[PDB]
């Protein structure tokens, strides 16, 4: 079938859902494409090249709140952005694991640039602006990884693990998202006072 | 050489540092032990069994602030516990990736039980107590994963990525750790008031 970038990524993302990250190979991507391995090699040099492209394409396709609404509070932007990132990570099997170990692609540099600028415009230094955004990203990544991977107890543990499996991680994630944002705001608001 | 659990884990953890999680195999653990694969199979049934045991052993060996000091504020406990967890995850190559996809082993049930109880004793419901501890765990896991895996820019991005690589993730992690704990405290302190 067709072997333009878009077609190669469609098959590879569909295969990822079948196989996971561990069992995804170039040879079986060739299978799905109705093609021989050396044909595919022309288009994609190996598994590392492929995952890199899938990581970039998972953001472009499905992370659609990368940018603040005109007038949006910084708080609300980190909220919506966190939720979008999570959902984009959740849309494919092992998607957090696909995302792990890549930086933003050229194509989105200006988007991470705008995110960082937007924060500095709301009273953050570039550093504290970065730390808050990184924090959102690491909390969000960790919660999706744990969620996606979880796919004689003592009393409080038995009851805690019933509360963890009673959804897809959403409740726990959104509660701790609010703790993080308020924590940032408490930092922001104090300026140079001891807090 | 000796094939008691402790010896098998010592070699496997040392091999993990050589190889990573991807390239760690039973066959090469047999190599390191001066033994044949079928001998090792008696002791360890496969790679999944091994990683499960390495995940448990990474905590037992190196995560030594699993418990509050008598009199410790809940804040300070989450701090020290977060730092310890991080450091235990950082001590081996792909240690976050080894930890991902296991729950606490029997051996530490009472420790996670005590953690949860301790929080309920300081004004948390079991749920909000769980959400704060899970949040610490997901933030901490995500920051180590990103750190351990990172092993024409626009101006703010160029400068942000210089600040991210200027240490091992410690600065960014500890700053966002404090945002999280204060965020929790703002939640705790409000009781039933709108906040
Ligand atoms: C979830 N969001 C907060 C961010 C985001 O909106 C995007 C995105 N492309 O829209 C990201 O790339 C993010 O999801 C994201 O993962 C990147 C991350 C950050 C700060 O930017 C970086 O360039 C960068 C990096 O190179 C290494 C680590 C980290 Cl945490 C980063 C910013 C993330
Ligand atoms: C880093 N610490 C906050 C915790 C901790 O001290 C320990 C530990 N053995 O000492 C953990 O197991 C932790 O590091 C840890 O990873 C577990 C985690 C928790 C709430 O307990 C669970 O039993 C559990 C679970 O089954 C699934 C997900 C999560 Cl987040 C959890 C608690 C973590
Ligand atoms: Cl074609
Ligand atoms: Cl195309
Ligand atoms: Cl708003
Ligand atoms: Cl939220
Ligand atoms: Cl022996
Ligand atoms: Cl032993
Ligand atoms: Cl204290
Ligand atoms: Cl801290």
């Amino acid at each position: 079938s067709r072997l333009n970038r878009e077609s190669v990524i469609d098959a590879a993302l569909e295969l990822l859902n079948e196989t996971g990250i561990d069992g995804l190979t170039t040879r079986k991507l060739a299978q799905k494409l109705g093609i021989e391995q050396p044909t595919l090699y022309w288009h994609v040099k190996n598994k590392r090249a492929l995952l890199d492209a899938l990581a970039v394409e998972i953001l472009a396709r499905h992370h659609d709140y990368s940018l603040p609404a005109a007038g949006e509070s910084w708080q609300s932007f980190l909220r919506n952005n966190a939720m979008s990132f999570r959902r984009a990570l959740l849309r494919y099997r092992d998607g957090a694991k696909v995302h792990l170990g890549t930086r933003p692609d050229e194509k989105q540099y200006d988007t991470v640039e705008t995110q960082l600028r937007f924060m500095t415009e709301n009273g953050f230094s570039l550093r504290d602006g970065l730390y808050a955004i990184s924090a959102v990203s690491h909390f969000t990544l960790g919660a999706v990884l744990e969620q996606q991977e979880h796919t004689n107890l003592p009393p409080l543990l038995r009851e805690a693990l019933q509360i963890m499996d009673s959804d897809d991680g959403e409740q726990a994630f959104l509660h701790g998202l609010e703790s993080l944002i308020r924590g940032f705001e408490v930092q922001l608001t104090a300026l140079l006072q001891i807090v």
